[PDB]
């Protein structure tokens, strides 16, 4: 027979971080 | 045969939107 | 046959949640 079949999808990837501080408030 | 490994890591994530403005100084 | 190859690449992650707040307006 063949090869064997492909291996499964990679692992996921995790979330991403946090986004950047806000904008500094108003006067 | 039996099936391959997993695949390659999925890619890195992205950061997330800016955070919430700062509020008001001072009267 | 012998042992598949490995799997495609994995999936993308969600991104990160918004940011830290921005401080105080100023004085
Ligand atoms: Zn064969
Ligand atoms: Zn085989």
């Amino acid at each position: 027979g063949p090869p064997g079949p492909p291996g499964p999808p990679g692992p996921p990837a995790l979330p991403g971080p946090p986004g950047p501080p806000g904008p500094p408030g108003p006067p």
